[PDB]
């Protein structure tokens, strides 16, 4: 706890005073410490039960990322950030990976990085785990395909979400599914079906649970 904390604080101080180049070198040390501790650097380096030490260590390891913007270091790290993720293999692992994903998406490292991380990840949720997790990520994989400006590759993906949960229909996540469909078709310049899939989005958004960001869009 003592050391993870210090490394974090120090690293943080440097980005927020000096520059990031100084903070970087501290961010190297932090990572090293976390891997060794997960696979017993002393047990956990407080001894006995893993409890807090572990919980805190994975959470400030989430603090390491996206504290260096769009950057080459961060780049390379992400197909191996997921690697660390599968090593942990605990309940709250899935939550940590979801949050991370959003953050990785949000900073811009575009075409290459986005498609590769996503692909590997979506194969990791399709095996073992739950189908519930798999499809969350599929919606994200659908969004990214549109972002590459491949409308054809994005149309094909969407059809898979579409058909499959029209027999598994009752969910808010599919209000976003229909919405996506409209964006595809917008750019194909056919407004017959851009109109049609939009009309479906509103009907299934009659359910009162929808949050501000989905309604806005």
């Amino acid at each position: 706890m003592s050391l993870p904390g210090s490394k974090l604080e120090e690293a943080r101080r440097l980005v927020n005073e000096k520059q990031y180049n100084e903070a970087e070198q501290v961010y190297l040390s932090l990572l090293d410490k976390d891997s060794s501790q997960s696979s017993a650097a002393a047990g956990a380096s407080v001894d006995d039960k893993r409890r807090n030490e572990q919980e805190t260590s994975i959470l400030e390891l989430g603090q390491l990322y996206v504290t260096m913007g769009a950057k080459d270091k961060l780049r390379e790290f992400i197909p191996h950030s997921t690697e660390y993720m599968m090593q942990f293999a605990k309940s709250k692992t899935v939550k940590v990976l979801k949050t991370l994903i959003e953050k990785f998406e949000q900073v811009p490292d575009s075409l290459d990085d986005q498609i590769f991380v996503c692909e590997k990840s979506i194969e990791f949720a399709k095996r073992e785990k739950r189908v519930f997790l798999k499809h969350s990520l599929s919606i994200k994989l659908a969004t990214l395909h549109y972002q590459k400006k491949q409308y054809k590759d994005s149309l094909a993906l969407i059809n898979d979400l579409l058909r499959e949960f029209k027999k598994l229909d009752d969910k808010p996540s599919l209000v976003d599914v229909h919405l996506l469909e409209s964006k595809v078709y917008h750019k194909l310049r056919n407004l017959a079906k851009s109109k049609a899939s939009l009309t479906a989005a509103r009907t299934a958004a009659n359910s009162i649970y929808c949050p501000t960001q989905t309604v806005a869009e």
